[PDB]
Formats: C-alpha cells, sequence, structure tokens
C-alpha cells in the first residue's frame, strides 16, 4: 500500500512557524509498522492561492531529491489540510548546535559539515537549481556525523548575498557559491553572524571596495583562500560547487591528517 494515510501520522508539539504555516513534531507509522519521528509542515487555512501552489510546488521538488545531505521528505498528504511529512532532525539548527558545542568541536568536523553541504549543492548545481538559503540557520543537524541542507529560500539576508543579488536581484548557482562561502565562514566562526559590525546599507559599498569577511581564528589559511575565491566580485570567476567538493575533500584530508585521525 503505497503513499501515506493521514491516520499513519500523529501530531505532537508545535516546533515553530515556517513561511507557509506551522511545523509540528509527530510520529509516522510506516508500512513495516515502524515508528518514525517526523517534522510535519502545514499551510495556513487563510493563505492566498499562489502561496498554496508554491507550498506544493516546493514539496514536489523536495520529494524528488534524495541526497544524504539534504533534508528528507518522507511523503505528502495532498487532501486539505495538506501536510508535508519530513524526517525530524531533533538536534535542530546548525548555528545553535555550534554555539552550544563550540568547546568540544574539532576543526576537522567544521570542515566535514562544509564538505557535506558542498556535496548537496554540487547535486543542485548539476540541475541548475538555485537554493538561495545556504546558511547555518537553515542547516539541520541529523547527528554529530551528518548535517542536512534545509528548504529552498523564500526568495532580506543582505549580509549573506552576492553583489549581483543585492544590486540586481540576480540569483544563480554562482550566487549560491558566494552564499555557501558565507555559510562556511559562519561554521568556522561557530555560528557568528556575517558582518555583525555593519548595517545592511553599508555592505555593498564594502564589497565594492574588495573588503570581505576576515579569516575566522580557527579557519585554516587554505580554506580561507578558497572562501575568498567564492567571493570574487565577478560571478564567472567563482569556482563551481563540483570544483569545491574536490578542494574541500583535500582540506578535510589535511585537517584529519594533522589531527592524526
Ligand atoms: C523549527 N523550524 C525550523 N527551523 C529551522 C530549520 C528547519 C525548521 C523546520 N524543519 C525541520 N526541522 C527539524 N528539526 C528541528 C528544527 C528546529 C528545532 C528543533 C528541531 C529542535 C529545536 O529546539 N529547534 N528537522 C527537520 C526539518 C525539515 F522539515 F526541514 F526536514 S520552523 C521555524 O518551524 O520552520
Amino acid at each position: 500500500q503505497y503513499g501515506i494515510a493521514r491516520e499513519d501520522v500523529v501530531l505532537n508539539r508545535i516546533l515553530g512557524e515556517g513561511f507557509f504555516g506551522e511545523v509540528y513534531e509527530g510520529v509516522y507509522t510506516n508500512h513495516k509498522g515502524e515508528k518514525i519521528n517526523v517534522a510535519v509542515k502545514t499551510c495556513k487555512k487563510d493563505c492566498t492561492l499562489d502561496n498554496k501552489e508554491k507550498f506544493m510546488s516546493e514539496a514536489v521538488i523536495m520529494k524528488n531529491l534524495d541526497h544524504p545531505h539534504i533534508v528528507k521528505l518522507i511523503g505528502i498528504i495532498e487532501e486539505e489540510p495538506t501536510w508535508i511529512i519530513m524526517e525530524l532532525y531533533p538536534y535542530g539548527e546548525l548555528g545553535h548546535y555550534l554555539e552550544r558545542n563550540k568547546n568540544s568541536l574539532k576543526v576537522l568536523t567544521l570542515v566535514l559539515y562544509s564538505l557535506q553541504i558542498c556535496k548537496a549543492m554540487a547535486y543542485l548545481e548539476s540541475i541548475n537549481c538555485v537554493h538561495r538559503d545556504i546558511a547555518v540557520r537553515n542547516i539541520l543537524v541529523a547527528s554529530p556525523e551528518c548535517v542536512k541542507l534545509g528548504d529552498f529560500g523564500l526568495s532580506l539576508p543582505i549580509k549573506w548575498m552576492s553583489p549581483e543579488s543585492i544590486n540586481f536581484r540576480r540569483f544563480t548557482t554562482a550566487s549560491d557559491v558566494w552564499m555557501f562561502a558565507v555559510c562556511m565562514w559562519e561554521i568556522l566562526s561557530f555560528g557568528k553572524q556575517p558582518f555583525f559590525w555593519l548595517e545592511n546599507k553599508d555592505v555593498i559599498g564594502v564589497l565594492e571596495k574588495g573588503d570581505r569577511l576576515p579569516k575566522p581564528d580557527l579557519c585554516p589559511p587554505v580554506l580561507y583562500t578558497l572562501m575568498t575565491r567564492c567571493w570574487d566580485y565577478d560571478p564567472s570567476d567563482r569556482p563551481r560547487f563540483t570544483e569545491l567538493v574536490c578542494s574541500l575533500s583535500d582540506v578535510y584530508q589535511m585537517e584529519k591528517d594533522i589531527a592524526m585521525e
């Protein structure tokens, strides 16, 4: 019996408020009778037609992605109220996780998380899917060994955005590359906010001068250089995610070798 019956899903606490509506914690009983902990995304009753269409449109994309480092959609109940049943990652947001665990985390782990997210982005890049919300608030911790890229950006996060996105509202895989490097900066900074010392209006001017985020204290120089390549003003000069996977794999190996693991 393929698909998901509503009776197979029991809701518990509210987890929070997403763009379309409330997200609940719950339990899904699958076809083997196993109890699976789930995050259940809902759409507000009083929302516009275009918002409902978009809720379902994004869900169908997520249903077709099956990547170890992208949040997993388990199923969709289309009949109103429409529920999108996701896998629950109870550790929650990576930014908060990093803050909490900063005194036990090794640099090799921070590079691992970067690499994992990079792998997900390399897959999206292969189908010219532009994500727009690659940031530690939108990465989920499945386990200490595994992070997952969250839902696509509602697209204002000026301090994460490429120059062309700020200047022209242009979003491409290369602007995702820019944002991914900002995410890496956040990770290596244990979840500090990029340009916390500036206001939004000031950013593009600084970026136009060639000024960039400074190297985080624990960031290996080799990795900082890679970040600065991602922040090339010209989108065409930025590495592609497929290139970054190879580069980050090498950085990861080096950090593991230095840590003797
Ligand atoms: C809480 N919300 C979220 N905030 C940030 C990212 C993701 C979500 C919701 N989505 C998910 N959330 C989780 N887990 C999760 C999250 C946030 C916390 C916790 C768990 C415990 C906690 O304290 N905060 N696991 C899987 C998913 C999913 F669907 F993407 F697969 S919200 C504002 O209601 O949208």
